[PDB]
């Protein structure tokens, strides 16, 4: 599913991300924009052989099982395919664990590089939510 901007914002808020661990909704929308262009089906292979899945490009190195990342962990206790669903629940719940693990949203390098420090409220401006 490719979400619209405001549509994703709404969904994220319904699933409990608005201000989760102190990160406003525009932070989460901005991260999703640059990780996946709001596409739940996004995947990208990392040169080491792990893969990133879904709207928030969650990495099989640590967070999900895809059967093809030697030595990895599955801390969210889910198949990586769950992160590709049109329903964002699995991605949101796993993101809550990631953002809680000590480094906040810096876990998403693209958030650090393209969202952190910017006017992230622009991502939710005007939305009905
Ligand atoms: O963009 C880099 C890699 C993309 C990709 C996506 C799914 C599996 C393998 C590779
Ligand atoms: O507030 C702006 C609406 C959409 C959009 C465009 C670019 C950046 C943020 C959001
Ligand atoms: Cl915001
Ligand atoms: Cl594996
Ligand atoms: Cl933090
Ligand atoms: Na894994």
């Amino acid at each position: 599913k490719v979400f619209g901007r405001c549509e994703l914002a709404a969904a994220m808020k319904r699933h409990g991300l608005d201000n989760y661990r102190g990160y406003s909704l525009g932070n989460w929308v901005c991260a999703a924009k640059f990780e996946s262009n709001f596409n739940t089906q996004a995947t990208n292979r990392n040169t080491d052989g792990s893969t990133d899945y879904g709207i928030l490009q969650i990495n099989s190195r640590w967070w999900c099982n895809d059967g093809r990342t030697p030595g990895s962990r599955n801390l969210c206790n889910i198949p990586c395919s769950a992160l590709l669903s049109s329903d964002i629940t699995a991605s949101v719940n796993c993101a809550k664990k990631i953002v809680s693990d000590g480094n906040g949203m810096n876990a998403w390098v693209a958030w650090r590089n393209r969202c952190k420090g910017t006017d992230v409220q622009a991502w939710i401006r005007g939305c009905r939510l």
